[PDB]
């Protein structure tokens, strides 16, 4: 029943994803919002303890305690570079625990402190509920995946969130890998496979190259950015229509956090549409000073506004054939991940540097990588018997 029973969770940066594999298939489970990924938020307020989507809506009124990026954090030293450097740009208080980073926060009138595997916990709790709500019984084995460049420390400290979770970790497997199981990479038979992996996200970039020898999976390179994401592109956006503001209206809205929240999370919106239409209307009742804001962009424009960004991302596409010692035309299979690599001319710009080479893409991006946890969950757990 429950014991022959194992869930794949895609434990993301911004946002999580579960899946089951039973029946002959894989369902991506919807959450109680009906969303099929969960933001990777935790939010504490003066009565209660909020994951995913409710913590997410209310970000604005409470940024002290709202909780995201902890997979920045999670089983890295306080005195780490990359530590010191992201601290920066968080709302929320990070600090010093013996060399181990705590995010600090206000929860129900007092002050509490949690190590980013607590946070990252919480985040897994809330898949494990979600599965549970779906199948209509607890499901406790289950298979987390990480990027491929994590090290010994921070797979740890991720096997360390699941078992807080409740969850018993059946394996800590690679993001790339997978995403390359959910398409069937690993059961071509015999011979040497090369695959891509061109992972375009909400906060990070990753490509990796793999290589299958008969199922057994090889990481030739890591390449990417971890600070180039889909939310790059909303904040192009944002800077397109604050200026449009100010041409139509001749007023500055840069300045009224409220007017830039409510244009950032329109534009995230518009930019979706922009991947199925070739335009995408942004109607805002009231944006700034009682002034409506209901306007409309092309997919050209957009594809402007962010030309520098799209062309940015082939630069690690090419540092991981190197690092891999591959030319183009050694690379079997090119893998879609990230619901950014539904941008048109995102595929487009790959597909031609892979001289017009079809993309795997029909499984949805979002979800390829808990999508393939799930079918490696299913395997683990049978074998287990
Ligand atoms: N249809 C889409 N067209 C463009 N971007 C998309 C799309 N769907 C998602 Cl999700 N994203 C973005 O993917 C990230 C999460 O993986 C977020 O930045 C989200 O906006």
């Amino acid at each position: 029943m429950a014991k022959a029973a194992a869930i794949g969770i895609d434990l993301g940066t911004t946002y999580s994803c579960v899946g089951v594999f039973q029946h002959g298939k894989v369902e991506i489970i919807a959450n109680d919002q009906g969303n099929r990924t969960t933001p990777s938020y935790v939010a504490f307020t003066d009565t209660e303890r909020l994951i995913g989507d409710a913590a997410k809506n209310q970000v604005a009124l409470n940024p002290q305690n709202t909780v995201f990026d902890a997979k920045r954090l999670i089983g890295r030293k306080f005195g780490d570079p990359v530590v010191q450097s992201d601290m920066k740009h968080w709302p929320f208080q990070v600090i010093n625990d013996g060399d181990k980073p705590k995010v600090q926060v206000s929860y129900k009138g007092e002050t509490k402190a949690f190590y980013p595997e607590e946070i990252s916990s919480m985040v897994l709790t809330k898949m494990k509920e979600i599965a549970e709500a779906y199948l209509g019984y607890p499901v406790t084995n289950a298979v987390i995946t990480v990027p491929a460049y994590f090290n010994d420390s921070q797979r740890q400290a991720t096997k360390d969130a699941g078992v807080i979770a409740g969850l018993n970790v059946l394996r800590i497997i690679n993001e790339p890998t997978a995403a390359a199981i959910a398409y069937g990479l690993d059961r071509t038979g015999k011979g040497e496979r090369n695959v891509l992996i061109f992972d375009l996200g909400g906060g990070t970039f990753d490509v990796s190259i793999l290589t299958i020898d008969d199922g057994i999976f090889e990481v030739k390179a890591t390449a990417g950015d971890t600070h180039l994401g889909g939310e790059d592109f909303d904040n192009r956006l944002v800077n397109h229509f604050v200026e449009e503001f100010k041409r139509k209206h001749k007023k500055d809205i840069s300045q009224n956090k409220r007017a830039v929240r409510r244009l950032r999370t329109a534009c995230e919106r518009a930019k979706r549409t922009l991947s199925s239409s070739t335009q995408a209307s942004l109607e805002i009742d009231s944006l700034f000073e009682g002034i409506d804001f209901y306007t409309s962009i092309t997919r050209a424009r957009f594809e402007e506004l962010c030309s520098d960004l799209f062309r940015s991302t082939l630069e690690p596409v090419e540092k991981a054939l190197r690092d891999a010692k591959l030319d183009k035309a050694q690379i079997h299979d090119l893998v879609l991940v990230g619901g950014s690599t539904r941008i048109p001319k995102v595929q487009k710009l790959l597909q031609d540097f892979f001289n017009g080479r079809d993309l795997n893409k029909s499984i949805n991006p979002d979800e390829a990588v808990a999508y393939g946890a799930a079918v490696q969950a299913a395997i683990l757990i049978k074998s287990t018997r």
